[PDB]
Formats: structure tokens, sequence, C-alpha cells
């Protein structure tokens, strides 16, 4: 039943020092900067921030929301769950 990442899916993104965060495969805009091979363009909720990052590194949020979807100190992070809850499909700027 699972099929690839796909731009629109949320997920759990992990990078080394973070606890798994709030994050979305984004689209790639024409014109735009393109990942490295196998890799995705992750947005990061509550930070805004995009980093690029390869399957190993994504989890499904409705899977595992009740493990990692808890609130957390680090900065953006709550706000994060509350966009990806909320409205995990707008624009932020
Ligand atoms: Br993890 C995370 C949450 N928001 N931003 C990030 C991030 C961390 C490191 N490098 C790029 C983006």
């Amino acid at each position: 039943m699972p099929h690839a990442f796909k731009p629109g899916d949320l997920v759990f993104a992990k990078m080394k020092g973070y606890p798994h965060w709030p994050a979305r495969i984004d689209d790639i805009a024409d014109g735009a900067v393109k990942p490295p091979p196998n890799k995705y363009p992750i947005f990061f909720f509550g930070t805004h921030e995009t980093a690029f990052l390869g399957p190993k590194d994504l989890f499904p949020y409705d899977k595992c929301k009740d493990k990692y979807g808890k609130p957390n100190k680090r900065k953006g992070f709550n706000e994060g769950l509350w966009e990806i809850q909320n409205n995990p499909h707008a624009s932020y700027s």
C-alpha cells in the first residue's frame, strides 16, 4: 500500500541533534534549486526552514504522531505541531 514520498505528504523528519520534527514534503517551484538525487525537499513546520533529506529520516505523520507528536521545548516545535495539525498545506512564505 505505501507509495514513494510525494509533495504534500506529512511527516516527522529527523535531523541530527533534533527531535523528530513535524514537517511536509515540499514541491519544487519552477526555477528553484532542486534536491540532490534520492533526497526530498523537507519543509519544517514552526521554524519554516527547509532541508534535503532521504527516506531513512522521514516518518509518516499519522502512523507516528502518537510517539513524536507531544509538545517539546525546542524553539518552534510547538508552533510546528499546531501547523501540521491545523493548516499543513498553507503557504508560510
Ligand atoms: Br530539525 C528543524 C526544525 N526546523 N528546522 C530544522 C532544521 C535543522 C537543521 N537544518 C535545517 C533545518
